[PDB]
Formats: structure tokens, C-alpha cells, sequence
């Protein structure tokens, strides 16, 4: 889940 968001950065 964290990675799914972190792609934004
Ligand atoms: C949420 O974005 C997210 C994405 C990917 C993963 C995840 C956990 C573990 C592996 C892995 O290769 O584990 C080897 C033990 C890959 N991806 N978790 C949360
Ligand atoms: N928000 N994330 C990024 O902007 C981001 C872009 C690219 C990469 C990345 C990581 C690792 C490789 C590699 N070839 O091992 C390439 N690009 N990370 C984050
Ligand atoms: C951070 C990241 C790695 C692999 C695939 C996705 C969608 C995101
Ligand atoms: C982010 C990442 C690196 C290496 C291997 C996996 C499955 C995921
Ligand atoms: C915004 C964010 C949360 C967790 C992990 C990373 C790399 C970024
Ligand atoms: C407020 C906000 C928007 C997009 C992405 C993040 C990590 C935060
Ligand atoms: C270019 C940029 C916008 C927002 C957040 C970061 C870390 C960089």
C-alpha cells in the first residue's frame, strides 16, 4: 500500500 502511494514521488 505504501509503495502504491510512494510512486507519486
Ligand atoms: C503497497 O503498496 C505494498 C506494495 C508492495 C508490497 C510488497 C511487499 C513485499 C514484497 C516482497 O517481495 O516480499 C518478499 C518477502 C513485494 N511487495 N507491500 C505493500
Ligand atoms: N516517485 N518516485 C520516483 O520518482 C522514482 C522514479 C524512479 C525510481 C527508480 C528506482 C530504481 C530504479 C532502478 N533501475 O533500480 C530506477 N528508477 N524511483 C523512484
Ligand atoms: C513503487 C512501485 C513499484 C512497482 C510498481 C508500482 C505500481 C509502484
Ligand atoms: C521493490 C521491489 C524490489 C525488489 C523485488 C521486489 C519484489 C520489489
Ligand atoms: C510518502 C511516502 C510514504 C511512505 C514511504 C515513502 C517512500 C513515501
Ligand atoms: C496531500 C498529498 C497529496 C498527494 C500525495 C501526498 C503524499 C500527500
Ligand atoms: C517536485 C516535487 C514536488 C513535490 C514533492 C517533492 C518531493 C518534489
Amino acid at each position: 500500500l505504501a509503495a502504491a502511494l510512494a510512486q507519486a514521488l
